[PDB]
């Protein structure tokens, strides 16, 4: 079982498994049931931006998701990730569809991690490439040539597939914490466009950090968001 | 009365005015009595590093101060600075001595602020100059040519003066928050060397943010750290 | 007489004063007649991006201007700016109109300077503010609230004024070179939209570096681009 | 045959194979015989810093190497790397010893590449780790726990081995050029300590860029610097 820490943009309420009963953003620490959630008005067909911010000092993992009309959800959760993550992780984006579906389109992704006492990794993808050799693609995720990362299967005619799951992880392992670093901080930002014409968009996109070998857990579509093998 | 938000490295306990009764780092929101403090073992003659981290999402202003042997104090305080600071501020470093004294030597200072929806300001001074035209010097603060910023008066023979106060503020106003920014974050880092041979080092160094016109408040040496006119 | 180094996006040929006889980008070292120019197809009403790159090692000041259809002009000029600029400068953007006119609209501006042996200044304005306290506005230049910097006068009805000149300089002096720095580098980027319906767009926008007190030289509209008092 | 572009800090004159007949820094484009060299006074046992700067606009690859007493060599070479490198490369550091030997100790390494029209990769290693999962180590190169990268074999007693070669490449492929990028720039910086007590230090350290699969070419010690299979 991979270790996962994730911010999820959860477009579909599986109130079954402790989602709230609206779309939400949530902070997931080793479980798809978020330790914390905030109501989130997904704007179908609109390009949102999620920011994810943590530092080892404040020990508060925060996320905001907003859209251009300014509507914003925020969630923060106090957690010492040193006690959750392995020292080295990969960072990634993950998305799933289920019985309902949506595009899970990432227009851009950036990430920074810093260990200060400085080691640092920053990458930014404002355009994705067809053969993006720094991105590890999993499940239905593809990139290129519209400059996008399609986390889940879209069809030839621009149509969000159901029953879909994919992720992209930055190629280089990140050293997310180092026990002598006085500050270990990361931030990530991604811009996304979730569009659906279905009866309910589902299921969402997550930014995640995981052990360096993480892969899509089996049957992790719809509600499990490609991050966890199950709903515990 | 200037508006001040500050992280203070407070080397001397004025338990009189609610210091704890040890040296401490503290978070000051509009008052020299810190909303929050942490015990701090000042290492005389050793070069410490303070990091200060805030973002409008987590709304938690955090500071750590460490030294090379790894000893560290941290303090964090939950505060929405949008409700404390003016939209535009200057950022600065401040230090004072009183009846006791110390060097308040800044070897480096860096700062970053970002407003994302990005506007950003980053500066870094790993060496200060004699005529440092981007730094507004106040009170006893001088820079150049040892590459240092002497926040307070030192004497020709390397001797920390008593009864001393100075600050350096970055020349450009910073736009610390902007009501449409989805994330307003700042961080600052400075490295310092507080040395004294006196009976007690005093009084400390602060990183502060203030209205753009802030100046040293009158008689703000020793305990008031050059930040506030008084101890309320 | 201010010292000026500039990259000019020169929309109008004053073949009179050694412009080439097409619009051009040029590198200006202390003179409006560029030491170097490249043909430039200004795309009326289109948002272009200029990048300006120099480092004290290669001693080559380079500029490219491009537009989204990919059309690009480049100009580079080998120059040791240590021998041209004062150690401290301000950096700015400048634009003018003459008998012909255009919008000189800056949508974004970023700048970085670094002195390594590191001191560094980076700012980025992806949105300008009405009361932009880190930007020194000169001549007709205004900012806010469309998020733009209007270097020259526009009229209430969106109309580019003739006979116009303005600039914006970053508030903080920059330390552009330091004789012990092993590398002194800067880069700047700005995005602009030059639009005109006139018979000929004129006259252009420049990014410039100048002594810290630089102001618009008298009658520096049209061809002189707000940078020089005359055409020598 | 790997494609290599490298800046070499060449401590030993193999005037045999067109080294100049002093230690030098050189720019290597697909050949160990530098297209360009500059005399370089290696300071035995002193910690030098090399900066490497290229951008697709100026098309000038520049390097300076300096030491703290200020002594500096520079070399620049005009080259359009788009025509030399594959679109995706790895970036690395390489070092060798021969009949003579030296420490090839890297204290820090940073790299940035940017494709603007922005994609970007920046990493910085100011401390290396024992199990540095973002660094691909080759030949004798080891890292950890003194915080250093030992490109070549050192012996238990701090002794630079002869006949040694190693490299470290950043784990993630870098996208060094992209035919729509208006500016493709990179820079790299590393700090190193070359120490020897031998009759002549040899042979040097290079920063290099190569195809993503590059490995040490066979018998690439001493003069070939771990970069090329031979001296053509
Ligand atoms: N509404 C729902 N809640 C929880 N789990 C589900 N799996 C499928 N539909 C679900
Ligand atoms: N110990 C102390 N506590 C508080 N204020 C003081 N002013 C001078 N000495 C002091
Ligand atoms: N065509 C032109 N060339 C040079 N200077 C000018 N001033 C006005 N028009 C001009
Ligand atoms: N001096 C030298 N010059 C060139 N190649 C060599 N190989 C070994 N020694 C050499
Ligand atoms: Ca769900
Ligand atoms: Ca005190
Ligand atoms: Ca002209
Ligand atoms: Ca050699
Ligand atoms: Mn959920
Ligand atoms: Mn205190
Ligand atoms: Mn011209
Ligand atoms: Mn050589």
């Amino acid at each position: 079982a991979d270790t996962i820490v994730a911010v999820e943009l959860d477009t579909y309420p599986n109130t079954d498994i402790g989602d709230p009963s609206y779309p939400h953003i949530g902070i997931d620490i080793k479980s798809v049931r978020s330790k914390k959630t905030a109501k989130w008005n997904m704007q179908n067909g609109k390009v949102g931006t999620a920011h994810i911010i943590y530092n080892s000092v404040g020990k508060r993992l925060s996320a905001v998701v907003s859209y251009p009309n300014g509507d914003s959800a925020t969630v923060s959760y106090d957690v010492d990730l040193d006690n959750v993550l392995p020292e080295w992780v990969r960072v990634g984006l993950s998305a799933s569809t289920g019985l309902y579906k949506e595009t899970n389109t990432i227009l851009s992704w950036s990430f920074t991690s810093k260990l200060k006492s400085t080691n640092a990794l920053h990458f930014v993808f404002n355009q994705f490439s067809k053969d993006q050799k720094d991105l590890i693609l999993q499940g239905d995720a593809t990139t290129g040539t519209d400059g996008n990362l399609e986390l889940t299967r879209v069809s030839s005619n621009g149509s969000p597939q159901g029953s879909s799951v994919g992720r992209a992880l930055f190629y280089a392992p990140v050293h997310i914490w180092e026990s002598s670093a006085v500050v270990a901080s990361f931030d990530a930002t991604f811009t996304f466009l979730i569009k659906s014409s279905d009866s309910h968009p589902a299921d969402g996109i997550a930014f995640f950090i995981s052990n360096i070998d993480s892969s899509i857990p089996s049957g992790s579509t719809g509600r499990l968001l490609g991050l966890f093998p199950d709903a515990n």
